[PDB]
C-alpha cells in the first residue's frame, strides 16, 4: 500500500511498485 511508501519522483517509489506517482513525499497508488 502507498501509505508508508515516500518518495519524491515516480521511480523513488520503486519499493511500490513500477512507477509509481509521487505526492507530497509520498506514494498516491502503485500496483
Amino acid at each position: 500500500t502507498p501509505y508508508p511508501v515516500n518518495c519524491k519522483t515516480d521511480r523513488d517509489c520503486v519499493m511500490c511498485g513500477l512507477g509509481i506517482s509521487c505526492k507530497n513525499g509520498y506514494c498516491q497508488g502503485c500496483t
